[PDB]
């Protein structure tokens, strides 16, 4: 139901610019809603190769595709097929800035998803480990969601880390607001979502590209 | 496995010296609880300075991670540390600007199977049209802190952000970054992981004293995630 | 000299969004760079009326317009007539984030600055300042001005604040870095820069429209 | 005029009680200065704890803003407190994660021509491996904090970002945020302004005791811009 099914496919177009250096990815995917699973795969139209590690970007491609227990408000399900708007800021912890925004939206007709995202990052310090991509993965983590009942949003709160080369991590701030198309007429309790993304290098000499893997979880608080 | 010197049901002391917004104080108290359990209820009067001037909540959270719950199988990189103990150092950085520092050390007596737990507290800054000021906080929401290792130092941090629900049904964001050291050499550190937490207070004060009581119960994981 | 003239015009376009609302201001401008004195005529050609207070655009509209005493380096003015780059994060008291970016031209020929600008907002409460239009100016400042030698490059660092109409202030955290073109043979030590920024409205019932008036003045420290 | 019950030439004398990551320490020191032209030199030495397993810079700026060069028409806050003295209470965000406050008395002894300076300090969570903890600051970059008055209240707020420099040529961030108050009424408040500092450290340890000297020059001052 909602426009849904138990397997469904994905358009994705972000146009970004971090330090001037402007880009376009396309790309597709594939997941399973109701698991919290999805495979993504991207490629850099305009503007590759990257000057930057491409994992800052990984995270702004869709909270449907998030496995919710029996029993709890799912706000993002709920918001389909209309879909859901995001907002988020990173803060890195060498002063890097970003800024990301996306509009998901559900072709039932077409039992597809049409991601469109925004990204744009200031500051990154020439030898930190963005500029220098000795950044291997996000570790996976823990969210907190938050909800605001009297205006209809959620609020996430997330400290993340990038894993490096090296062995070190390297941490960023997410705080993301989630507001519905149509406002919903239930409301979630807090709670959490665990998220573990991956990326996995698949760019050939025509094209810079990569594939994401993303699975995710609701829960609530497990002390009674 | 006795080598830590801990016991099922296990007593505690504290002394907490105390400073917020030039407001000397000092608490004291007692409790009991059951370390393997993750399980605690802590008894504390404001022995000086009292009645204090700003919420109480806010040093909740300086009252012992040898009280966690670990599943077998996850390195236990506090009661590895027992009966010597461990120390801790957090900043807490309010949403409205206000700053406060705190640190402690516990140690065990297992002749007299009880903490010992000595812990200082400074906090600046506070606006007094704010909740602490204005005593509006109830509770610190249960929450999920993780923890990560340094093998380098054989040191542990955590971060977590935290959140005092008001009386007026809104929240008040606190972020909590903490190094947790031990009094001697881990030969084993863990890997990364969660712990969640849920801290409770009941005021208990009276014409005499003010006082309260805080329970709490910890609980260690592993990522959801396969 | 270096393309500049006692006297000289400004072209403006600025290409936004905030909170997911696109947006595009144009403009014109006259001022004096070797005064440190500029007057910039703006106007929202696409997204008008905004729903967000336009003092958040303000300061993204060229440190060519600063007064440098002599024998101070003026990294600017020496990035001239290419011009100079800058990105800038805007850390706001209440959690909203903004990352502005843009690029300075001089046209020699036309006695013009070409200006391109970008803006990203996102999380301004609904009922902050912002948002409900509460705001009137801000404050003057005093910028700190640093050389990152080994990279050609400055920072700037400022916390700024915004006057409301209660009477009250909202902070930001300003932190950019500045960049010439073609990287200069010389770079100045640290320094101040003080500004004045202030905001008239002009807006009819056609457009949104609004003057700025900026006057910057470059200063080592006053103790010996 | 002779209201404040300050002269040209004082003294002060020190006491600050601290502790950095658990390292605690009692500093004691005398001072002369100048307070209408905004300058003093500061003599410390480190009387328990020493030697110091962190850079003394991180403490420096605890030791008077009745020492600052207010020019003819703006108001002094801090003079106008004098004798009775002011407090204050900073948080100090390092730019690594470490985290300090800081807090302060200063009274005047009208009688001795002689400030009382008394004050306390807690840092936490300074990296093994950072600037802090290697001793690698020199000095405090010349700075410009801004002042805010809060009429409301009768406070004025101070910010300012701080930088300390590197044996190595870098620098190493600080964000000051500092609420300063009267111990009694200011009948008046000034206008929002700024006070430019330079303080500056030269060391003077031997093998009896770590000690060293400060000196600071401040002046207030109004925007440039008309």
């Amino acid at each position: 139901k909602h426009g849904l099914t138990k397997d469904m496919t994905m358009k994705y177009r972000m146009e970004g610019c971090v330090d001037g250096h402007k880009f376009v990815i396309t790309g597709h995917g594939n997941g399973s809603p109701f698991e919290g699973k999805q495979t993504i795969n991207l490629c850099v139209v305009e503007g590759g190769p990257l000057p930057f590690s491409e994992d800052i970007l990984s995270a702004v491609f869709n909270r449907v595709f998030t496995d919710y227990p029996q029993g709890m408000v799912d706000f993002f399900k709920n918001s389909c097929p209309a879909g859901y708007t995001w907002q988020r800021s990173l803060l890195f912890e060498d002063g890097a800035v970003c800024t990301a925004s996306a509009d998901i939206t559900v072709s039932v007709e077409e039992n597809c998803f049409y991601h469109e995202s925004k990204f744009h990052g200031v500051n990154f310090p020439a030898d930190g480990p963005v500029m220098k991509k000795m950044t291997i993965n996000w570790e996976p983590c823990c969210e907190k969601i938050i909800p605001v009942p009297r205006q209809g949003i959620l609020k996430g709160d997330v400290a993340m880390y990038l894993l490096l080369k090296d062995g070190g991590r390297y941490r960023c701030q997410f705080d993301t607001v989630y507001k519905a198309k149509t406002d919903s007429k239930k409301m979630p309790e807090w709670h959490f979502i665990q998220h573990k993304l991956t990326r996995e290098d698949r760019s050939d000499a025509k094209n810079q590209k990569w594939q994401l893997a993303e699975h995710s979880v609701a829960s609530r608080s497990a002390l009674a």
